[PDB]
Parts: structure tokens; C-alpha cells; sequence
């Protein structure tokens, strides 16, 4: 368990929007390495990120982010002329801030949390065609002293798919018992969902962990979520429950029946998962 | 500045009337009904007697979330507190401060972002009333709560915002640095997700973190369903500047079909950069 | 009526899946006595429960629980070979733990909460047919020092029904002004809902009560919920509002109109309910 540092760096990254195989659309850090979800962008509170965005598609595309600070010119919307023409580039600037006491004595909430970025202009002026086809990704903004995980996995319920995968194709993720595993969970599209994990639970607060015995946050294993909700958490793999093929699914019953399921495959230290037979899943 | 302790007995006249295009609304005076209805504001301890007159050709009622009331003011047919056409009735709403009970447990106060609506037009759950515009906000403040420079009410009623036509806002104006309060209420049949560009708030009572030990989540996108009510204050343009900041339901077809408005945050000189209407 | 003690007991119960009238299915503490929702199970953090389960149905059934600790062999899924053949029995073991600091120094959340159990194999391998027909029930896990209620009532929004009852049949629940009344609220199926109570409000946190003036938890009377969500709370009946037939309902408008409504009948001490006639 590492700790996030205080932020304040100016960082740059290149991002591209590209057609994938099978007619999907994705963001990536380098040409031909686009993915759904898009790449995970990580920052510490006070960091600034300059996203040099290139649009390789034949229609306008944009980049809009939740949670973080930006000026209207990096809104990523047609309304504010912040979309990128076919073949074009544009640098979007995202800023983040620490919490702190205002002059009026109130508390400014910081930028930290589990956030996301997505297209705002493909298909419609709300990015509906862009989101449908894969133009979304995760952003984590860490607070000084936050617990850092061994692994981070992103699970996007996009309409009736997980990460735009075909029905009943996961994804699955692997850990060893004792691993500190971070989930980022984002929802998109038209439908509400409930995200559930067998054998694991978390706090419904920013970090998904109680800060201590005086934290009143709720502890849950089932979370309602709708389009553009983003939350996250860290769990200790197999804590109190051990190894196995631990299902996660949307708990709306027809949704689980129609493919919104995957596996958190928690292994013993020797690499084994007793009983696990993929033919039975 | 800050809300005082409450404990005044307040009285107000409210009327239900027909508005243009067959809508129905609450107002403080005859001819002044609005959708949403007028904002009622109280401090915990306060009492409010609402002298309600029904000018419609159908029974109408007044039902309130969150506040204390006796059965004879629940605004239902069940407890005979609906108002016949042409009739009058006084509804009594009370509110209380928090404090410790004798068993050691803490009684929560009335404070919050609440709402009132009809419970008898169309059905005995007010379905047709609510659909037609018979709803409005009620804020109950706790002693010491920060007061805003302005309050705006946003209601997602089925696929409309404030019963308005698709893609007609409302828009709400503020100047950079203003302390702006939003009351956000949901009604009808559908779930929604309320999102604002450029701004975020805490998912707790006041929408602001009480300080560095407040573990309330900070969000920009909030799932809501029928009769949910929440609120928050944000500093307009804080860390982001002036501009036309969209807010919208984030369910995709809803935003596409017109559940979208603008939070127009002005520079001090009153202009809005980049804002081509 | 008291406070929860610290747990750490090994307990056992017997539970049966059986048919009920009309093709409903339920769990029961004894054969013949299945109910929908199933029997309330209550534990104190640290307790272990061995559930000695029998399937009296003609199709496989299972028992799966939210929140509690269980090893993979007690998953209650076909996928991990934890289901029960027709006429079969199996012991499912559920454990619970206290909050405390982990080895890595962070705070481990305890098992306490308002949880639930349900079938995961009837109709589909997510229990869709089981849940639909009534194979679900409440579990409460208490934290040492939690205040205990005078009564506990469970309300489940299962698709468009409450507790799989016919439309417009409540249920109704009775108390006396001043009673400490505990509500367990579970949702299943296909629909989101908003649970609303006239005359009463509760905190959107574990217990439904604020810890004290420093507890930032929201105070609400209207709670969005979806399939497999579970929350609970304790209210003082008629507190600041008095006696009467206090309505509770889903606030999604067509749902209340189509019969997801009941009454919280709060009696005066003489046992009467002002303004209410059957
Ligand atoms: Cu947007
Ligand atoms: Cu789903
Ligand atoms: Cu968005
Ligand atoms: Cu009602
Ligand atoms: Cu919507
Ligand atoms: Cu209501
Ligand atoms: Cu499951
Ligand atoms: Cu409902
Ligand atoms: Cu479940």
C-alpha cells in the first residue's frame, strides 16, 4: 500500500480517436493502440494535464471530461466550438485543485475522485453515437496520501454491454488473494443498472474504503448507477472469503441473463482456483 | 450570510389555477401561478400554515415531503385532506431541530431540500396533477447554513424540464463568484441523471463539504427518480471561468430529446465569452 | 428494546425451498411454513451461521446471500457447483466479521448491514425465475451497540409487486405512536423504484439514524432503488406527526397507481387509528 503524492505537475499526453476493428471507435495513447475503454488517465490533485488530441476519423469528434476543472474552451462541445474537425488536432487543458478553505470560510471540495472522459459530438451533440461506439475512458484524480492499489480495472456498463464486448464475454480479471484491487465503474447510454460483486463489498464514498471507525459511509455490494455515473473502490481480493471464480454482474435480472456478467478470478498464491471450470460458467 | 435559528409561525396563501395550454400550477396570488410553484423557505423550528384555495373544476391537494405534518394535512383522499373545486383549506407544516433523544439516539432535524405537490388530480397519487405542473420546492434551513446569492429550481418531470418544450432550457444566469443554489427535483415515470458541466458538488444535505473530514462524495452527475429532491450551492465559474455551461440529463436519448439547459456564467462586465446564442 | 451485543456465536438454522399456492415459491424455517419474503435472519457481527438447506422442489434451487462472508463453495451458484438438486440438501455457511484495522493498516468495514438472500438457479443461472416467484428474504447483521427495534417489517419491491402480493393489497403494518419500528427494504427483478413514506424520514446511511450532529448523512423520505439493493432504517412511529394511516408507496407514478402502495397504521395508545375505517 503506497500513497499518492501531492500533485502540482504540468503533464502532457497525446490522445487519438481512431476506428477500431468491427466498426467501433476508440481513444488511444498512440496510433493503432486505441482501446475500449480508453486509456486510464491518472493525476494527483493540483496537476494540470494538457491533452494533445488528434481526430483521425472522418467526422468531428471531441473530448469532454467529468469532475476536473476546465475552461469553456476545453468543454469539448460543438456549442462552445471545442470539437475537432476530421483530421484535426486540438490541445485540451484539464486542471485539478486541492481542497481548501475559501475566504468566506467555506470548504472548497477538491478535484479528487473517480471520473471519466468521453466524446460529445459523434452522432448527436451529446456524443450519443460516439459513446455507443466506444469513445469513453476513465480518469482517476488522487488525493495526497490516498492508498495506491496493486492493479486497476475499469468496468463500463455501456447500454447492455460491458466495455462494448459481446454478450457473456466478460471481461474477466485475475488477482491473487491479498491483492489490493481497484475497480473503476462507469455507466453510459440509456439504461439504469445495479453493479454487484459476489464475495466482496465496499464503501459508497470517494475511495470505496472507510477512513476509520467514525466514517458513517454505507457498506454495500450492490450499487445503482445510470448514464454518466462514475464511482470506484479498492477491495482486498478474497478477503475473508478466499480463492475462487467470483462473479460480478449487473443485478437487473434480464441484464445478467443477457450477458452483463464477468469474473473476478482470485487465485491462491500457487496460482490455482479450486473448482473453477469455465465450461460451467 | 447565515441562516438563523427558526421558530417563527408563518402564514401564506396558495392557489391552484389553470395556466396556458392546459397546465396547472401553484401561485402566491391569483394570476401568478408558476411551474414550478413558488419557492417556500423555512428555518428549522418554523411553522407554516398554508391557506390553500382550489380554483379548478377538479379536487386538488397539497402534499409535502420531509416536513412534519399531522394526518389531517397529508393532502390525500385517504385522510380526507383534498380540496373540492372552489374550496379552501389550511394546511399546516411544521419543522423541528435535531437533538439527542433520551435513549442516546439523535433525532434528525427537518432541514433539507424538499418539495410539495398535488396528490389527487388524475389519480389518487396526483399523477395528472404532477404531470400538469402542480409541484414546487421547499427548502428548510438549519441554523448556520450558508445563504446563497440566488436559488434556481430544476425539475425533471417525465421528459421535460419544468414542463417546458424540448430544447427550451430553462437557462439561469449568474456572475462569476456568485453563490448559486440549485434545487433539483424529479417527478413522473422515469429515472434520470442530472449533470452540470464545469461544476461539482457534494452528495450530502447542503451540497457542500463540511470540511476536510467530511467523507461525502463529490460528484457532477446524480441519478434521480420520481420524487427525489436534492440541492447544492456552487460558486459560479470557480476554477473554470465565465461561459455558457450546459447542464443536462445524461441519459443519452433524454439529452438528445431536449432535457438540456444553460447555466450562463457571466464575466463581471456581464458578457459571456464564446456564447453565440 | 436493548442494544445488540458483540457477536462470535456459531449458529444453525434449517431452511426449506417449497412450492406455495399459485406457482409461487418460497423459503421456510420448517416445511409447510414457507413465506414470501422468507424468514428474517438476524446475526451479530462475528457470528457464523450454518444454514442447513433442503430443496423440496422438482428443479434445482440455491441460496445466495449479499454482504456476508462465505467461501466459494457457499456461492449458491450452478456455475461454482453450489446449487442443490431436487430433493437434495446442503449446508451453506455464512460468516460475519467486525470492523477493524487490516494488516496493511487501513480500516476493514464490518459485515453489519441490511442484507438479503435469494435463489440463483431457478429459471436461469441468475435465479430470475426463483426471485420472480418469491425466493428471497432479509438478513440483518447488527453491530455491537446498535439500538434494537420493537418490531421489524420487510418490504420487497419485486418487479411491480410488493412482497409478491396482488396489486392494491398492501401490505399494511401496525405500530403504536412511540414504537421504534425497523424497516428492511429490498428490491428485485427488472425495475428501478423510489420508496417513499408519508409522515416519516430516515437517514441514508447504515442504520437509518444519524450518529450525532456531526453525521453528514442525508436525511430523506424518498429513496431510489434497483434490483438487489437493500437498505433499512428505524423510525419512531408518529414522531412529531401523530397517529393515523400513514401511506407508503413507490413514487414512480404508474407504480403507485397500479398498486405498489400500503399503510403504516400508527395506533394511538387506546389502539385506535384516527381517520381510518376498514
Ligand atoms: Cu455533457
Ligand atoms: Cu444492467
Ligand atoms: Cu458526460
Ligand atoms: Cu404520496
Ligand atoms: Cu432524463
Ligand atoms: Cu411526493
Ligand atoms: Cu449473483
Ligand atoms: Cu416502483
Ligand atoms: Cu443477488
Amino acid at each position: 500500500a503506497g500513497a499518492a503524492p501531492a500533485g502540482g505537475e504540468v503533464r502532457r499526453v497525446t490522445l487519438y480517436a481512431e476506428r477500431l476493428a468491427g466498426g467501433q471507435l476508440g481513444y488511444g495513447l498512440e496510433k493503432g493502440k486505441a482501446s475500449i475503454p480508453g486509456p486510464l488517465i491518472e493525476l494527483n490533485e493540483g496537476d494540470t494535464l494538457h491533452v494533445e488530441f488528434e481526430n483521425t476519423l472522418d467526422v468531428p469528434v471531441s473530448l469532454h471530461v467529468h469532475g476536473l476543472d476546465y475552461e469553456i474552451s476545453s468543454d469539448g462541445t460543438k456549442q462552445n466550438k471545442s470539437h475537432v474537425e476530421p483530421g484535426g488536432t486540438r490541445t485540451y487543458t484539464w486542471r485539478t485543485h486541492e481542497p481548501g478553505r475559501r475566504a468566506d470560510g467555506t470548504w472548497r471540495a477538491g478535484s479528487a475522485g473517480y471520473w471519466h472522459y468521453h466524446d460529445h459530438v459523434v452522432g448527436t451533440e451529446h456524443g450519443t453515437g460516439g459513446i455507443r461506439n466506444g469513445l469513453y475512458g476513465p480518469v482517476i484524480v488522487r488525493r495526497k496520501g490516498d492508498v495506491l492499489p496493486d492493479a486497476t480495472h475499469t468496468i463500463v456498463f455501456n447500454d447492455m454491454t460491458i466495455n462494448n464486448r459481446p454478450a457473456h464475454t466478460g471481461p474477466n480479471f485475475e488477482a491473487t488473494v491479498g491483492d489490493r484491487v481497484e475497480i473503476v465503474m462507469i455507466t453510459h447510454g440509456e439504461y439504469y443498472h445495479t453493479f454487484h460483486m459476489h464475495g466482496h463489498r465496499w464503501a459508497d464514498n470517494r475511495t470505496g474504503m472507510l477512513t476509520g471507525p467514525d466514517d458513517p459511509s454505507q457498506v454495500i455490494d450492490n450499487k445503482i448507477c445510470g448514464p454518466a455515473d462514475s464511482f470506484g473502490f479498492q477491495i482486498i481480493a478474497g478477503e475473508g472469503v478466499g480463492a475462487g471464480a467470483w462473479m460480478y454482474h449487473c443485478h437487473v435480472q434480464s441484464h445478467s441473463d443477457m450477458g452483463m456478467v464477468g469474473l473476478f478470478l482470485v487465485k491462491k498464491p500457487d496460482g490455482t482456483i479450486p473448482g473453477y471450470d469455465p465450461q460451467e460458467h
